[PDB]
């Protein structure tokens, strides 16, 4: 699997055991002014996230 | 918890113990033209979905959104 990542220079290749891509979004103190914080990666399973975090999971290449 | 729902006949109120709202999307035969199919609801945990189907989970009231079509 390949997934899009948080930084443009990162390898998109997932570790063997990670077939899900994800996009995690949340707000910080600057959320309304600068935008939502984001993290993109691979995972073995769709991440459980804290309250107030939003998580989008998919399992095709670069689907995030 | 309250969440957006797919059909007009569904109450927004979640069952007790279902604190997650979800947007589940996929493509049918018209996807490239008419965009994704969508289901919106409540759940106790974020639904696990098969390859080809995408799932977005959040845990605030009515947080489950769907962008139909082009920005307007």
């Amino acid at each position: 699997r390949t997934c899009n990542k948080t930084f443009s220079d990162q390898s998109k290749i997932c570790p063997p055991g990670e077939n899900i891509c994800y996009t995690k979004t949340w707000c910080d103190a600057f959320c309304s002014q600068r935008g939502k914080r984001v993290e993109l990666g691979c995972a073995a399973t769709c991440p459980k996230v804290k309250a107030g975090v939003e998580i989008k999971c998919c399992s095709t290449d670069n689907c995030n």
